[PDB]
């Protein structure tokens, strides 16, 4: 019943030995279930990466894209995977609902797998408006795309609210968040395209609570920070 | 006598888990004088020093704010200090004194504390144009401010004349420095305000030097390089 | 014969202690022939390798520009040497043939020695348009130089469809891209020019692979990764 699960990974710092060092890691990671696993990577780093990392079930993806050709590079390169709407972005990037949407339709056109991000931040939550504005969110992002484009996305739940605060959303937080995503697809898209979307928790989480969260129905995967933990949440998807 | 005292430290690059011990180190470190410490982060690493850091004489700033939506992104994280103008902004990214101005009269405007940086190059220094290019620089700030402002502003002396061109300041040429901007603000602003005025260096500082010119007539403190040696850095302002 | 060699080393990302002791290794490092050394860094690692580097064969550059703008500010800065067109920019920061040849004249005429990176694609390579484009982005450069500018200048080929591949370039397939670059310039600017110019290999190598590269008639050395092996990039120009 569940579509392929995504474990995916976000780069932020460090030397070309850590990241060689991990992608040796990846590379002797056996996994036996269909899982899609994604090494999101700043573009300093596409080249080492793309040199290093061969397996199977993993593929690279671009943090950013800033321009057309940009995107255009990417998949003269073989960069066929791009995050969009992370919450480091839409806080200080000037990235709003419309800006991340355009983004997402224009990388969609370009042929790109996209895991795009959505969240309520924690005024967002207490004020009780976790609905509306992750609701609000995914139209912006449907408003720009045609129903046969959902085969080309991924949506991440980043719980935007809970970063900093060194608490991982209950499996609970997480299935409403999820769930409340799904419906809105199942009644505004398709039943079908509801079905098929992987809808990732995009929380930091440890092995032992991804496997918990991973239980939940509507959770479909991770988008994560990458370190040798990594192997540990691709597990979690089993 | 003089203000708080101000040991404030900028990030530059590394592992999440070097910036990790480096939080574990400040945690446990003990500081028995009325000293603000102060850990300049880049926006990806913003989530772990709130997640991690808890000193009562620690706080967390940026060191930028691109667009207006990033400053409030930030305040709502609780990212309550910013620095300002300091040398990559004005000599690579080439912010003027007008900018730097209106983005310190922002910050300031949205509740910040701000670390404003100033200082001036060798070909300046070199043709006897120190004193018009630095206080050029902080009347431009100057403008933008009331004076009931200045309780939110910090000054820092970046002598890029030394840092560019491979050179280590005297305790002697930063004071003259420190001294001439003092006498600006007592001047233009007030010699309240100046007296109260806290004036970091922001120039070359190691384990020897660092009391020297701390006990320089007209210096608060320091903005340095994240470090293990912070902890020296912070003990020189008793 | 031969102008003097250039060997570039461009620091990719990780701790400032890693940085610091390389920077160590290059200054105890005997380099009896007559080479320019050039050790490149993003704008945050300068005021450390300023600091720090006592090699009289080296000196500093910064990584890339920001805009063209800003040059002569990063001049003032304390900055003498910069590379320019790297592939990267070209791919990802939207820097056209004319952006790069507009930010190589605005350096060379701030007073800036210019290493400017050229090179095709995989696709361009493959579809028999290595020619074509390389002198298509050394033509554009021109356009915006002066003779006299040309001893400002070195030119890097950057092997970009190598990029990923973890293969060099064979010593013949360099040596032809050098010689076409050479024969243009010798043509379209002069004879003298030509013989001065300083045509780097831009694609990494390790000590073995370089003095084999070296070895080639228009080869006048390497922009590669600043590593440990550097010194033997170095050794290979002899």
């Amino acid at each position: 019943s569940k579509p392929q699960p995504i474990a995916a990974a976000n780069w932020k710092s460090g030397s070309p030995d850590s990241l060689s060092e991990l992608i040796d890691l990846f590379n002797s990671t056996s996994i036996n279930h269909d899982v899609q696993c994604v090494v999101a990577s700043t573009f300093v780093h596409l080249a080492m990466t793309k040199e290093r990392l061969s397996h199977p079930k993993f593929v690279i993806a671009a943090q950013n894209a800033g321009n057309a050709d940009a995107l255009a590079s990417l998949k003269d390169f073989g960069v066929n995977w791009i995050v969009l709407g992370h919450s480091e972005r839409r806080w200080y990037y000037g990235e709003t609902n419309e800006i991340v949407a355009d983004k997402v339709a224009a990388a969609v056109a370009s042929g790109f797998m996209v895991i795009a991000c959505i969240g309520e931040t924690l005024q967002e939550r207490e004020s009780g408006r976790t609905a509306v504005v992750v609701l609000t969110q995914i139209a912006a992002i449907a408003k720009k795309l045609k129903k046969a484009d959902w085969a080309k996305v991924v949506i991440a739940y980043e719980p935007v609210w809970a970063i900093g605060t060194g608490k991982v959303a209950t499996p609970q937080q997480a299935q409403e968040a999820h769930a409340l995503i799904r419906s809105w697809v199942s009644s505004k898209i398709g039943a079908d395209v509801a079905g098929e979307l992987r809808i990732l928790y995009g929380g930091s989480v440890n092995g032992k609570n991804a496997r918990t969260l991973y239980q939940q129905r509507d959770v479909n995967g991770f988008l994560v920070g990458l370190k040798p933990e990594f192997v540990d949440i691709i597990k979690a998807t089993q």
